[PDB]
C-alpha cells in the first residue's frame, strides 16, 4: 500500500482551444514533475480543475497519468463531488484507473453536519478499503472545516489515512499535528500542507509533506525546500522559501476586477507551464476569464527571475 | 415556450431503503401536486436532493415525473452542477427527457466572480436556446449572490427567461421586481420566490409565483394562498399564510446538534407525505441522518392540526 | 411609562463643519419629523451617527431632542456601547437627560454568547427598571443575531419591552412575531422594523412599528403608510410603499468605490434634508466622505420626484 | 521615541469582585512581566479587556501601569473605539498619561471603506505625531482586514511606525513582512504577531516581535522563545513553542456551549490567580464565570507545562 509523504503536486489538467484534455501535454506535465523530484501526484485535485472537468475527461486525465507515470511514483485520485453516491462513482472510477490513493471532501453544495461528515468519510472509505483515504479540508470550496477530533477519530478506526489542509490556518494545522502526535497516531495519520508559501513553517512543526499548485511550476524548487527541511536546515529552507514566495507572483498578475481568484491564479500557472514549454498553451475550462498578453508578459517575467536554480 | 409563472414545487425524490428511486411513490407525488392545483413541476431542485442523486438517478427521476405529468403542467428541470461543461452535460439530458425549461445556479466549489458567473448562463442558454433559462438564487448552497444588475443584462438580451430566488431576501426581492419593472421587463423575466413563509409579501410586491419545499406537503394550500393573492386578498392571505407558517414547524422538529439542515427540513417533509400516504417512506440519500420516533410523533401532529382546509 | 409603538424614526445629528452637533438644525429636524406626524423618536441610534459621537456630544444632541420635543412625542434613547458597563454609563445619561426609553444593542467588538447578551440585557435593565428597554436587532454593525429564543424568555421576564430588528430578513421578524403571538406575549413586546423598504410586509405580519432612516427625509410618507396599513388598505400601502422605495435610491447615488455605505446613505439622507431646507448643511463626522456636487444634484432630482405629498 | 520590539504583552486588567480595577495586583502583574524578560508593554489591549473597561477605568489602569513600570520597559497605549473623534479623545487620556506609543484598530460598529480606514489612521496620527502609531489588525473583533498596500503607504508617509497582526492568518503576516522588506521600509514598519502558538514562525520570517495574551502567564517562555529565534535556534525554538502550545490549552478548558473570551482570558487570569500573581479570576460584565473543575483543570495545565 502507497505512502503519500513528500512533496505531492495537485496535477494541472492541460486542455485543447476547445476544452478537451491535451493529453499530450498532460503526458509532458507529468515528466516534468517526476523528473523535477517529486515523491508523489495528486490527479484530479482542485488545481487540475476538477471542478471543470466532466466525469469522462476526469476518467481521461487520471488514467493519462497513471499511464505515464508508469510505477515511477505513487498517483493519489481526487473524488470530489456534492455527495456520498457522486463520490462513490468517482471511487469507482478511480480504482479502474489503478489508483493508489483517494482525496476526499466534506459533502457541499447541501447543507451538512459534523455527523453527516463523518459518515460520509466512513462510507467512501468502505467502498475501497484497500486504498488510502485522505481528508482534503478546503473550506474556501466547500464551505465547511473538518473538525480535527473527528479527522483523529477516524485516523483511530483505520478509516483515513491522513489529510489535505489547505484551510491556509498555519495554526490550526499545528495544533492538529500536536494533538496526532499526542495521540500517538503520527505514523497512522499523515499530515500535507496545501500551503504555498508557507512550507517551511509546516515541516518545522513535523507535517508529513506539501501538496502545492505551485509545485506544478516548480517541482525542483519544491523538492530542494523539503530537502533542507528535513535535514533541519531551517534558516536555509527559509530563505528558499522566500524565493519561492516571489515566484508565487505570478497568480496576482491577473486583473481580479474581472475574474475569479481561480482565473488568475491558475491561468498564471499554466502561462508559466507553456512559457516554459512544458504545455502546449494555457487554455482553461469554461468559464475561466483568459490572461492578457500584458499579463502573460509580466508572469513570463517572474519566472525567468525567481524559478528555482541550483 | 411554456410559462413559469405561478404555484411550482421543487419536487421531492421519493426512495427507497437501499436509495433507489421509488418510480411508484413519485408518482403518487406527482398526482398529489397536480391535483393539487399547482401551476408546474421543478424536477431536481435542491429540495428534490438533486445534490445527493447520480446523474443516472437523476435522469430516472425527470423522466419519471414528465412522463407521468403527462402534459398536465409545465416541467422546468435543474441542471445543477459545479460548473459549465457539467451542467451543459444535464442539460443535454433535460432536452432528451423532454424538458420545458431549465434552472441552473451559479459555478460553486470553484472560486467565482461576477463576469463568470455572467459568462457561464450565456454558456447554458447557448446550448438550449429554446428553453426558458431560470438563474436559482440560493447563496447557502453555492455562496455567491447572483447580481441583480447582471440578471436584468441578461434577460434584456434573451438568456434569462427569469429567477428562483431563495437568498431569503424580500427587500432584495422586491427592489430587483422593481428594478425589472422600471427596466420595462416585467413581462420577460419571470420572478419567483423560494420562501415558503413569506409568499404573500412577494406577491403584493409583484412577483410571479413561488418555488416552495413545503408544497410537496400541502399544494392545496400554497394554491389557495396564491389564488387569494392573485385575487388582492391581502388580510386573508396573510391568515392562511400564518397558518402555513404553523405547518412549516415540521422541518425543526429534528435535533440538529446531530443532523444538517438538510436532514431535519426534508426529511420532515417526507415525514410528512409518509404520513398522509403519498409516498411509502421517509428514506432519505446518504449521508442524511434519521428521524427518531419521538420526532417523527411529533411531525405527525403538527401535520395533523396544521394542514390546509378550506 | 412611554409605548414605543407606530412610526419613531431614528434621529439624525445636524453638524457644524467642524464636526460639533448643530443644535439650531437639530430643533429644525425635530420639528420636522414631529410635525410629520410621527408616534415617537429614537435619539442615537445608528442613523444618528451615535457610533461617530462623542459622549459628550451624544448628551447635547440627547437633551436637545428631549427638550425640544417637548413632550409631543415620547423620545427613547440609544445606549449603543461595546459591553455592559460602559453601556449603564449611558444609560445613566439617558436618565439624567429624561429619556422616556432604552435601545440597546449587543455586546460588540469582544467575542460573545447568546448567555452573555442575556446576562448584559438583564444587567442593563437593571440599572433601569422603570424604563422600556428594546434590544436593538442589526448584525451588519454588531455581527451576532438576537436569538428570538432568548428575546421572547426576557419578555416574559419583563426586562425587554421590545426590539427594533434591522436584520432586513422579514422572514425572521415574522417568525418571531408568529412566537411572541403563540406565547401570549403580544402586548408585552413590541416588534419595530428597522426596514425602510418592506415596512407594509411588517405591518401585514402585526408589527408594532418602524424605525425607518429614511424616515428623517420623508416622515409624512411613513405615517401615511402606517395609516394604509392600520386601516388594512394594503394594495393601498404597497403602492405607497413603491413609490418611498424609489425616494430609497438617494442612498445608492454615493460612489461606494471610494466611500462606505454610511458616506452614502447617510450623506444621502442629509443631502436631502438640506434641500428640503430642514438643516443647514449635509456635513457628516469623521471619517465619512463627502459628496460631489453631481451626487448632491443627482439627491436633489431623485427629492423633487419622490418626495410625498399630504 | 520608543522602539516597540521583542516581546510585548497585552497587559490583562485585574479586577475586583465589583468589577473595579484592581490597582495592586495590576502592580504585581506589571513586575511579574518586566521581571520575565519582556521588552516593553501593550496596555488596554483586547486581553486588557479594554472593551470592557470604561473611559475612566481606562485612564487608571493605563496610569497604574505606567507609573509602576517607572520606564523599565517602554508602553503603548490602545485606544480602541468605534470612530475617529472618540479614538482621538482617548490618544488625549493617553498623552496625559505619558504613553510611548499608542495602538488604534479600524473603525467599527460603522459600516467603512478603505478610503475611510485611511483618513482615520492619518487623523489619528495627527493628533500625537510625536508617538509611534500601530495599526491593530483584529478582523474577529473589528470585521474590517487592514489592507496591506494602505499600510505600507502609511508607513512610508511616516503615519504607522508598525502593526500588530492578529489576524492569525500567519501566510499573510509573511507575505506583509515580505512587502514590506521590498518595498525598503523595513526600520520604519515594525511587524508584531498577536499569535500565542506560531511565535516561530513569525520569528523565522523576520518578525520584529510578539504581543501574546498567554505572555502575561509565561512572559519568561516568551522571553526565551524570541531569544532562541534571535540566536538562529530554530529546531530549539520550535522544541520550546510547542511546550508553550500546551500551556496554551488553558484557554479550551472552560466550555463554550455556555463566549471565546471568558474562556480564554478567564483562562490566563486563573492561571495568574494560581501563581499569586493577582487576587482573583473576577471578570468583567458580562463573561461567565469558569467552574471549580474547569479551574483545577487550568491549574493541573499549569503546573505541567510552565516554563521553567
Amino acid at each position: 500500500s502507497a505512502t503519500f509523504t513528500g512533496v505531492i503536486p495537485p496535477v494541472m489538467t492541460p486542455l485543447h482551444a476547445d476544452g478537451s484534455v491535451d493529453v499530450e501535454s498532460l503526458r509532458k506535465l507529468v515528466d516534468h514533475l517526476i523528473n523535477g523530484g517529486v515523491d508523489g501526484l495528486f490527479a484530479l485535485g482542485s488545481s487540475g480543475e476538477a471542478a471543470f472537468l466532466t466525469r469522462a475527461q476526469r476518467k481521461l486525465a487520471l488514467t493519462t497519468i497513471i499511464e505515464h507515470t508508469a510505477g515511477r511514483v505513487p498517483v493519489t485520485a481526487g473524488v470530489i463531488e456534492t455527495t456520498t453516491a457522486r463520490v462513490i462513482e468517482l471511487v469507482e472510477d478511480a480504482l479502474e484507473a489503478g489508483a493508489e490513493g483517494l482525496v476526499a471532501t466534506a459533502p457541499f453544495y447541501t447543507r451538512t453536519h459534523d455527523v453527516e461528515i463523518e459518515e460520509h468519510f466512513r462510507k467512501i472509505h468502505a467502498a475501497a478499503p484497500e486504498l488510502p483515504l485522505f481528508a482534503y479540508n478546503i473550506p474556501v470550496s466547500v464551505h465547511s472545516n473538518l473538525n480535527p477530533v473527528m479527522l483523529l477519530t477516524l485516523a483511530k478506526d483505520g478509516v483515513l489515512a491522513g489529510t489535505k489542509d489547505s484551510s491556509g490556518n498555519d495554526g490550526a494545522i499545528r495544533s492538529l499535528i500536536e494533538a496526532r502526535d499526542d495521540a500517538g497516531l503520527t505514523e497512522q495519520f499523515k499530515i500535507l500542507t496545501g500551503s504555498e508559501t508557507t512550507v517551511d513553517f509546516a515541516y518545522l512543526a513535523g507535517a508529513d509533506g506539501v501538496v502545492p499548485g505551485l509545485g506544478n511550476v516548480d517541482p525542483a524548487a519544491y523538492a530542494a525546500l523539503a530537502k533542507l527541511c528535513l535535514d533541519g536546515k531551517w534558516a536555509e529552507a527559509a530563505a528558499l522559501q522566500k524565493r519561492i514566495n516571489h515566484l508565487f507572483h505570478i497568480v496576482f498578475v491577473g486583473d481580479t476586477s474581472h475574474m475569479s481568484g481561480s482565473s488568475a491564479g491558475l491561468g498564471g500557472f499554466k502561462t508559466a507551464l507553456a512559457h516554459l514549454g512544458i504545455i502546449e498553451s494555457n487554455a482553461m475550462a469554461v468559464p475561466h476569464q483568459s490572461l492578457s498578453d500584458e499579463e502573460t508578459a509580466r508572469i513570463h517575467a517572474i519566472v525567468d527571475e525567481f524559478l528555482y536554480t541550483a
